[PDB]
C-alpha cells in the first residue's frame, strides 16, 4: 500500500537501560524505567519488568531492559530529531497495593551517539553498512520539583544505518 521515498535508510536503534545506582531517596523504590519515542514506529511505552527494589548504595540490573527498533527514515531527519528531541526516560515506582508513582525523570540526548565513531559491518548480503555505539550515566531528577538528582541511569544505545530501503 504505502511507500517510502527512495531516499530513506533503514535504521536500527537500540537502548539498554542497563543499571540503576546511587538511589537519594530515604525509602525502597519498586522500580521500573518506562519510555516512549514515537520516532521509532509508535507511541506504545516501552517498560522495564518485572519491578525490582531499589535501595541506598547499590547497582541494580533492570530486567527487560534492551529493545531495538527498525524504522525508516531520512539521514537529514533522524540528526535533527536526534538533536532536538530528547529521550526521557521515567522513573516509576510500583506496588500491588498502591497507585503507580512517578519519581522523576532522565533526559537522554540522542545526539551523543551521532559524535561517537562510526563503524563499518556488512549487511545479509553483504551491504555496507554503519555502526555507533555510545554508553553512559545520566542523573535521574525528581518529577515534581526540580533539580533533585534521585538516581542515577547507566546505559547503552545503538544506532546502525543499514543504507537505503529495499
Amino acid at each position: 500500500k504505502i511507500a517510502v521515498p527512495a531516499a530513506s535508510h533503514h535504521f536500527c536503534f537500540s537502548v539498554d537501560l542497563r543499571s540503576v545506582h546511587d538511589l537519594e531517596l530515604s525509602f525502597p523504590v519498586n522500580c521500573i524505567l518506562r519510555y516512549s519515542y514515537p520516532f521509532f514506529g509508535s507511541a506504545a511505552p516501552i517498560m522495564t519488568n518485572p519491578p525490582v527494589e531499589v535501595r541506598k548504595n547499590m547497582e541494580v540490573f533492570l530486567p527487560q531492559s534492551y529493545c531495538a527498533f527498525d524504522f525508516a527514515t531520512m539521514p537529514h531527519q533522524l540528526q535533527d530529531t536526534f538533536l532536538r528531541i530528547p529521550l526521557l526516560v521515567e522513573l516509576w515506582h510500583k506496588d500491588k497495593m498502591s497507585k503507580d508513582l512517578l519519581l522523576g525523570v532522565a533526559r537522554i540526548q540522542l545526539s551523543n551517539i551521532l559524535s561517537s565513531e562510526k563503524t563499518r559491518f556488512l549487511g545479509a548480503n553483504g551491504e555496507q553498512c554503519w555502526r555507533q555505539t555510545y554508553s553512559e550515566s545520566v542523573p535521574v531528577i525528581a518529577a515534581q520539583g526540580s533539580n533533585n538528582r534521585i538516581l542515577d541511569l547507566s546505559y547503552t544505545m545503538t544506532l546502525e544505518d543499514y543504507g537505503l530501503v529495499k
